[PDB]
């Protein structure tokens, strides 16, 4: 009980678990705008 309590491991788990929703909702609205074309890959392509 002692160790269950002195790592209060019910908060713990709480907190770290809306800490990772937090972070994977901005992740995933960061990650579709961060999207970009390719088309600079055939203009250098051209180039070379």
């Amino acid at each position: 009980n002692g160790e269950i309590q002195a790592l209060e491991l019910p908060q713990k788990a709480e907190a770290l678990k809306l800490f990772l929703e937090e972070t994977k909702a901005t992740v995933a609205v960061y990650l579709e705008s961060l999207q970009d074309t390719k088309i600079t890959l055939i203009i250098n392509w051209l180039q070379e």
